RNA sequence: ACAGUUACCGUAGCUGUAGAUGAAUGCUAAUUAUAGAGUAUAUCUCCUAUGACACUGCAUAACAUA
């Protein structure tokens, strides 16, 4: 469970599954339920409506910490055929598709799937690439929740010896590169 | 801002004359080719057209590397 700043237990609730086959289950039967909220006086609470679906994830890596930070504008895709090289492979078949990626990375591991990074200059480009992926997606029939694509973040990290915490500043200034258009 | 109303004196009430030109009309002038601001101005009757051909995008997987 994570937190919200004043140390309180937020909303936001993550679980697990030991298998995989029963991750999808979990998706689909959840869809606005009310199994209750508070037991007290024997009796049961306020109403609650449940909705379950996929919309994080989560990774650790020695080769992942060092290459999200010098892009703004960092893009992750994945779900890909078998392995394949960057310059070579990644680039070509890029061009049948839509992606317009600046540059990309690789991600090993040794496993039946790849995936690479994607690039972008402005957050106009980026923003756009969603759009087209998701279209994209259901002229597959790939799935809804079917994990496809997400973009990158940076974890808040606090570190020692400080006085404010980085994500407790007040004066920082990393909202200009998100334009606002309408 | 000033004169007039028996050829005596207080009130009261009238004519001409100022500016603002956001209507209409009469006479006379189309006379180099550097001519303007505002609801772009109101009521009623008959007939015709609109309504599937409206802007943009194939980046709506295009024109695709000796």
């Amino acid at each position: 469970r994570f937190r919200k700043d004043g140390v309180q237990g937020d909303t936001c609730y993550v679980l697990c599954r030991s298998e995989r086959d029963a991750g999808v289950v979990l998706a689909r039967i959840q869809e606005t339920a009310v199994p209750n909220r508070v037991h007290y006086g024997q009796l049961f609470g306020c109403s609650f409506l449940w909705a379950s679906r996929s919309a994080l994830f989560l990774c650790d890596s020695q080769l992942d910490y060092l290459p999200a930070r010098s892009p703004f504008q960092v893009f992750t895709t994945g779900w890909e055929g078998d392995v394949s090289e960057e310059e070579f492979k990644n680039l070509a078949y890029q061009l049948r598709l839509f992606p317009k990626a600046v540059r990309k990375f690789s991600h090993p591991g040794g496993e039946d799937v790849s995936s690479f990074f994607l690039e972008f200059h402005r957050m106009r480009d980026a923003k756009l690439t969603m759009s087209r992926l998701q279209l994209l997606r259901r002229r597959w029939r790939i799935g809804a929740n079917t994990p496809f694509f997400g973009f990158l973040r940076m974890a808040d990290l606090r570190f020692e010896d400080d006085v404010k915490f980085a994500d407790e500043d007040s004066a920082a200034d990393s909202d200009l590169d998100e334009p606002i258009d309408y």
